[PDB]
């Protein structure tokens, strides 16, 4: 208190207070801080997730109700509350709040996305022993391996399949090629042939890697960036083809997801194209379908990117056990993914177990089949920004905004 200063310091010491609350109110900074803006300091204090709870998110197309039932279950025995949800635009909204220290303890979705989540640190090692891994797939661990580390738990094997209506059209289409005669066909009874969702890459990737296209080439166990297929001449033959179909009006390039759904189980297309999570709508639907091997396109099969549908957890979490726990005991169980399927199926699991019963499903086999002659997608980080490109290509082939060749010459870097 008593110190020995006059006033003539304490004013020295106001002039220079002065100075600088001057300049910082210049600068526009009445109400924030200098080193904030510096990027100075933390953010946060380490503790935005909440400790002793889990929360996970997952795609909202997804069986989302069924995990939560396992949820459920997990805290009946523990006491530890798990809270599911499934936040719109998923994949975008993790990497930005989880770069902050906040976000889901779980995130699921397929595995091409988390090489990139795991470059950025945001996903945390995983550590199942051996005796927990050989429950599972070698060849679904290998797709949540990143750079040596495990990084997520696998749990379905995804591939689109042909989704057919049995009374509109008791014999599918073999080959792409045979599809504008068959709408032509279809028309004079008020049908049109084939519907899927054109606004995601996703679904029009197997006509495009048909013959020849490809993302990234594969050689000596490594992905090399540098050598892209995505505007080579089997690429454009896959997608100038899907263009023709538009040009001749078998398909509308404003087709989506809900618009192939609605059209598709209300009995007004023949056929469409998508993933076992669909199933479940098609079953309340009238419509007596049948899932089968996807068309081929110049003679080769259609080549569906296959997606490991995974759960990683979040390397800010302060619940890594509880996550583990969670995930090897509750869900990766048979008790478990039937939960979570009875909801939406899943498809081919990654559980050995369980994959045995449901293979025995005529649906499984045709995922399997159309999973075996595609090819599983790579975790590499370019795979966000080789979406984006080939999102963007396809729809501006498909609406004529661009042809076929800039489009795919835009996507290709
Ligand atoms: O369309 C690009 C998109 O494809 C894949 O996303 C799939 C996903 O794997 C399926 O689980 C399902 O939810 O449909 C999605 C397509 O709408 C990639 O996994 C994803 O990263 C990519 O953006």
């Amino acid at each position: 208190k008593k110190k020995p200063l006059t006033q003539e310091q304490l004013e020295d010491a106001r002039r220079l207070k002065a100075i600088y609350e001057k300049k910082k109110n210049e600068l526009g900074l009445s109400q924030e801080s200098v080193a904030d803006k510096m990027g100075m300091g933390q953010s946060g204090s380490g503790m935005k997730i909440e400790e002793g709870k889990l929360v996970i998110w997952i795609n909202g197309d997804k069986g989302y109700n069924g995990l939560a039932e396992v949820g459920k279950k997990f805290e009946k025995d523990t006491g530890i509350k798990v809270t599911v949800e499934h936040p719109d635009k998923l994949e975008e909204k993790f990497p930005q709040v989880a770069a902050t220290g906040d976000g889901p303890d779980i995130i699921f979705w397929a595995h091409d996305r988390f090489g990139g989540y795991a470059q950025s640190g945001l996903l945390a090692e995983i550590t199942p022993d051996k005796a927990f891994q050989d429950k599972l797939y070698p060849f679904t661990w290998d797709a949540v391996r990143y750079n040596g580390k495990l990084i997520a738990y696998p749990i379905a094997v995804e591939a689109l399949s042909l989704i057919y209506n049995k009374d509109l059209l008791p014999n599918p289409p073999k080959t792409w090629e045979e599809i504008p005669a068959l709408d032509k066909e279809l028309k004079a009874k008020g049908k049109s042939a084939l519907m899927f969702n054109l606004q995601e890459p996703y679904f029009t990737w197997p006509l495009i890697a048909a013959d020849g296209g490809y993302a990234f080439k594969y050689e000596n166990g490594k992905y090399d960036i540098k050598d892209v297929g995505v505007d080579n001449a089997g690429a454009k033959a896959g997608l100038t083809f899907l263009v023709d179909l538009i040009k001749n009006k078998h398909m509308n390039a404003d087709t989506d997801y809900s618009i192939a759904e609605a059209a598709f189980n209300k009995g007004e297309t023949a056929m469409t194209i998508n993933g076992p999570w669909a199933w479940s709508n098609i079953d309340t639907s009238k419509v007596n379908y049948g899932v089968t091997v996807l068309p081929t396109f110049k003679g080769q099969p259609s080549k569906p990117f296959v997606g490991v549908l995974s759960a990683g957890i979040n390397a800010a979490s302060p619940n890594k056990e509880l996550a583990k726990e969670f995930l090897e005991n509750y869900l990766l169980t048979d008790e478990g993914l039937e939960a979570v399927n009875k909801d939406k199926p899943l498809g081919a699991v990654a559980l050995k177990s369980y994959e045995e019963e449901l293979a025995k499903d005529p649906r499984i086999a045709a995922t399997m089949e159309n999973a075996q002659k595609g090819e599983i997608m790579p975790n590499i980080p370019q795979m966000s920004a080789f979406w984006y490109a080939v999102r963007t290509a396809v729809i501006n082939a498909a609406s004529g905004r661009q042809t076929v060749d800039e489009a795919l010459k835009d996507a290709q870097t």
